[PDB]
């Protein structure tokens, strides 16, 4: 039931499983440049976040997935059913914080977290620059609801940092979502706040960021580094855009492989 | 039953569309609610469950890092609510479970109509501007004794915490579940309950909270009820009871149950 609802796919073999969680507007196919480098050494688990176009719209509970917790409980259900022991969790954007929260609920299931383009909170706050003002978020959400296809055609190039073979792939999965579900997920990712809980994350975290992410300010990597409760390490990449694992896999995948295989300290 | 249901001995009783969820405190099991349940079943669905680590649960399911935080237990509560409820529950939590429920309501406020807290404390330790009631040196020596002479520590602790006669049914019930716990797990839970700090999280709680306290609670200063009242992020109300002990829902049900029923049935204005 859980494996079908999330298109769970297991590849490779080994005593350690690597779990890959995609971000908004993507599907598990976004990891295609990474999986072949891992299967010979690791078991690799792929899954789709509920609400992706590849998933059944009947399973999208709008109240449950108005919160980050609903996606975290989905991840935990996937790990309990399909893994054993501790896994290496890799998560881009939304799924990086999904995994952060899931590791507080079940630290006994994670060896480490590898975060790509991670942000504990997008909205600006008195002493915190997430990169987005509340009144701008409201305008983006209204614009997304009224002129859906026009909004996505302008946003996704900016998010990839492009426009244009680099963003065609992201466009395919982004428009695969149903507009009402896409709008609900966009609100959840732009309104969660993981700041109060970072100090209770105890598993090692590898913080990977794009040095020119339009959604994620560079200083947030340092913010995460300073406020996570356990050990962490930070590495920046000379990439442009919010999805470096898709637009620039020749630079991003070697970085991911290094932080997956090597442990802090 | 379900995986989460069997792990926590989930039991569902009562009748009607609104569900009252009862979460017990340290050293108790769901049988601590013996006097409240029969006053609810003709009007409310009642969900009972055991906190992981209680003697009635499987020791193999208790991971010491997992349950070293309130989030670990709140995850279990959220799993239980998502599985056995579809509406907004009325959560009644004693001591440990009052903060578990508060923490759970931060992740999913949509699942809670209100929180009814019994003997609640956001932090036991004293700090420069905050009187939790216990100094660090006392906690350290309690935890050492709890590890060095565990049964001797428990035998001296139980009658003082429940504060009632040892020839009473309240002490028998409490002593049974307290000694039912596995010692290493008991020490783990005691370390968690005496080291969590909910003060930074109170402002993020937004569901209505009813703060019920025992005026002579040997564990919880009366003043903390007002501290919770001042610092919770949503509506809250305070009511004290002329009872003696930390577990008045078990030791003084004639006083406590009428108070709980009123706060379960009435919203915060009433
Ligand atoms: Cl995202
Ligand atoms: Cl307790």
């Amino acid at each position: 039931k859980v494996g079908s609802a999330h298109n769970v796919r297991v590849l490779g073999s080994g005593g350690t499983t690597v779990v890959l969680g995609h971000g908004f507007g993507c599907e598990q196919s976004v990891w295609r440049h990474l999986v072949p480098h891992l299967v010979d050494e690791y078991r690799v688990l792929l899954y789709d976040v509920m609400g992706a176009g590849s998933t059944n719209p009947d399973y999208y509970d709008f109240v449950r997935y108005s919160t980050l917790e609903g996606h975290a409980h989905d991840l935990l259900a996937i790990l309990e059913e399909f893994t054993i022991g501790k896994c290496i969790f890799v998560g881009h954007s939304l799924s990086s914080m999904v995994g952060a929260m899931a590791s507080i609920f079940r630290p006994d299931l994670f060896h480490k977290l590898v975060m790509i383009s991670a942000s504990p909170r997008v909205l600006n706050s008195p002493g915190y620059h997430g990169g987005l003002d509340q009144k701008d978020l409201d305008q983006f959400l209204v614009a997304m609801e009224t002129n859906y296809k026009s909004f996505l055609s302008g946003m996704a190039p900016l998010v990839i940092g492009c426009d244009s073979p680099a963003f065609q792939e992201y466009s395919r999965t982004l428009f695969n979502m149903r507009p009402d579900i896409s709008l609900s997920m966009a609100r959840t990712i732009n309104t969660y706040d993981m700041r109060p809980f970072l100090g209770h994350v105890t598993v090692p975290c590898h913080i990977i960021y794009s040095r020119e992410d339009p959604i994620v300010p560079v200083k947030l990597a340092e913010y995460l580094h300073q406020n996570l409760g356990g050990k962490s390490i930070v590495e920046g990449m000379s990439t442009y855009g919010h999805l470096p694992h898709l637009s620039a896999p020749e630079v991003t995948i070697p970085v991911l492989l290094r932080h997956i295989r090597q442990d802090i300290v």
